[PDB]
């Protein structure tokens, strides 16, 4: 006769991870190569170039 | 050769009025012309000389 895991079983200690198994995020290709600008308005203008 | 308005209108600043062209605004003439009680109760009763 001794105390066993399971007698006791209901007297251990619990513990949850502080954080999530989960990918590490990309973001997007496009917002990482290409250079952007702040707008103001919803529809900014652009002068380019002609000659 | 020479740069004409056409050639140079992507360049060209924009401005904006500062404010907007509208009609002036008036009140009822009901509330203008009649008087007026405040009512706490949402109907008063009025005793009207009938005969």
């Amino acid at each position: 006769a001794d105390i066993s895991r399971a007698d006791a079983l209901a007297l251990l200690a619990t513990q949850e991870l502080d954080s999530i198994i989960k990918p590490e995020t990309s973001g997007s290709a496009a917002l990482a190569a290409f250079r952007s600008i702040r707008m103001s308005a919803g529809t900014v203008s652009m002068p380019v170039l002609a000659a």
